């Protein structure tokens, strides 16, 4: 299995939209979750984004496909988005399963200004 990420670069003005697709392809395991990570300019880091406000995440399972949409985009906004799917593995009880990390899309360099 792979993810397939798009667009691996952009430039945009501030004030713009990004969005970046993935798409899981030729999977083994059903996509149960999804996480978008960014190492933003100037830092070394990579962190978590929360989905949320500006940070719009589209999820359509059957697809394989999720897309994180960035509205009204600022100069430190630039740096490089990854997405990541991940998968669960059945346990021996209830109701409670086992996430765990699948692939890791190969990443948006963006710039803003």
């Amino acid at each position: 299995a792979w993810v397939d990420q798009t667009p691996r670069t952009a430039t945009k003005e501030t004030g713009e939209s990004l969005t970046i697709n993935c798409v899981l392809r030729d999977a083994s395991f059903e996509l149960k979750d999804t996480g978008w990570y960014r190492t933003k300019l100037g830092s070394t880091n990579e962190q978590s984004i929360s989905i949320g406000g500006r940070y719009v995440e589209t999820v359509n399972k059957g697809s394989k496909s999720f897309s994180l949409r960035i509205s009204d985009l600022r100069v430190e906004d630039s740096g490089t988005y990854k997405c990541q799917a991940f998968y669960s593995l059945p346990l021996g009880d209830y109701n409670y399963s086992l996430l765990f990390r699948g692939e890791k899309g190969a990443g948006t360099a963006l710039t803003v200004k």
